[PDB]
C-alpha cells in the first residue's frame, strides 16, 4: 500500500531536479540530481546528489529491496568510508532514495581505466593498500553495527572526486540476527564468485563470511579490476573451492598482502581474521608503505 512517515529522513519533491542517468540495468535506475537544501545548514544551495529510483518493468521484490536498503542505510549510521545517505522522497509518488554522489564512479571501472598502457595515471602501490585499508575501516564499522553487507565487491564500491573510497549496494545487506538460518532458501541471491563456501553449504552468514568476499575484492583491487576465477564458469567454482582451490598471487602485491588474502580465505570461517585484525594489519603496512 504505502510507506510509513519518517520526517527525520523526508526531502520536498519539488526541491529535487533529476538529471541525466548515471546507468539503468536490473534492480533499479540511478539518476544525477540537484537538490536544495538537503544540507539544512545552508537551505538554499543546490548540492549534485544521486537518486535511486525503480524503472518501468520493477517488480514487488525490486520495490522492497529498494525500501529495505534506505531503512539499512537509517540503521547503520555514518561512517567516511561508506556512502552517505542524504534523504528520500516516500510520499506521494516514486520512492526515490537519494545519496552522496561520488564523481568518479564504481571501483572496478576506476581501476580498469588506470591500467598501465597496454582519470587516466597509473596507481602506485601505495595507493593500493590506501583503497584496501579505507574500505577495511568501512567494513570494521559496520561489523560493529551488527551489519553483514553479503555483497561486498569492487563494482558495489564508490570513488569521490578525492578518491575516497565509499562501500555502496546495501540491497542485501542485513542485520546479524536477520537471516533464515539453515533454510534452502537463504542466500541465493549472493554473486557466487564472492561468496563464502559455508554461505552455500550450510545456509548461514556471519562477519566471518563478508571476509572472504573481502578477500576477493582485495584480488580485485591488486589485479587492477580483474574477474575473480579468470575462466573457471560459475557452475564448477564449489567443488574446486570445496577441493582447497584458490586464486593466484596478483604480480603487483607483494607476498605479505596476499598473505592476508589467503587468510581471508581459509575454509574454517573462525581461523579468518577479524575486520579490526585487518584493519591494524593494513595500518601497519601503509605506514610503513609511507616512510
Ligand atoms: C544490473 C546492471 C546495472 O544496473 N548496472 C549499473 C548500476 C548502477 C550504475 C550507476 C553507476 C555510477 N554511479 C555513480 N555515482 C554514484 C552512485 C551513487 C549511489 N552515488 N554516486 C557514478 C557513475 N559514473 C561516474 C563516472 N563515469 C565516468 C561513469 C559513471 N556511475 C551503473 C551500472
Amino acid at each position: 500500500y504505502e510507506l510509513p512517515e519518517d520526517p527525520k529522513w523526508e526531502f520536498p519533491r519539488d526541491k529535487l531536479t533529476l538529471g541525466k542517468p548515471l546507468g539503468e540495468g536490473c534492480f533499479g535506475q540511478v539518476v544525477m540530481a540537484e537538490a536544495v537544501g538537503i544540507d539544512k545548514d545552508k537551505p538554499k544551495e543546490a548540492v549534485t546528489v544521486a537518486v535511486k529510483m525503480l524503472k518501468d518493468d520493477a517488480t514487488e521484490k525490486d520495490l522492497s529491496d529498494l525500501v529495505s536498503e534506505m531503512e539499512m542505510m537509517k540503521m547503520i549510521g555514518k561512517h567516511k568510508n561508506i556512502i552517505n545517505l542524504l534523504g528520500a522522497c516516500t510520499q506521494d509518488g516514486p520512492l526515490y532514495v537519494i545519496f552522496e554522489y561520488a564523481s568518479k564512479g564504481n571501483l572496478r571501472e576506476y581501476l580498469r581505466a588506470r591500467r598501465p598502457p597496454g582519470p587516466e595515471e597509473q596507481m602506485t602501490f601505495k595507493d593500493l593498500v590506501s583503497c584496501t585499508y579505507q574500505l577495511a575501516r568501512g567494513m570494521e564499522y559496520l561489523a560493529s553495527q551488527k551489519c553483514i553487507h553479503r555483497d561486498l565487491a569492487a563494482r558495489n564500491v564508490l570513488v569521490t572526486e578525492n578518491n575516497v573510497m565509499k562501500i555502496a549496494d546495501f540491497g542485501l545487506a542485513r542485520d546479524i540476527n536477520n537471516i533464515d538460518y539453515y533454510k534452502k532458501t537463504t542466500n541465493g541471491r549472493l554473486p557466487v564468485k564472492w561468496m563464502a563456501p559455508e554461505a552455500l553449504f550450510d545456509r548461514v552468514y556471519t562477519h566471518q563470511s563478508d571476509v572472504w568476499s573481502f578477500g576477493v575484492l582485495m584480488w580485485e583491487i591488486f589485479t587492477l579490476g580483474g574477474s575473480p576465477y579468470p575462466g573457471i564458469p560459475v557452475e564448477e567454482l564449489f567443488k574446486l573451492l570445496k577441493e582447497g582451490h584458490r586464486m593466484d598471487k596478483p604480480a603487483n602485491c607483494t607476498n605479505e598482502l596476499y598473505m592476508m588474502m589467503r587468510d581471508c580465505w581459509h575454509a574454517v570461517p573462525s581461523q579468518r581474521p577479524t575486520f579490526k585484525q585487518l584493519v591494524e594489519d593494513l595500518d601497519r603496512i601503509l605506514t610503513l608503505t609511507t616512510n
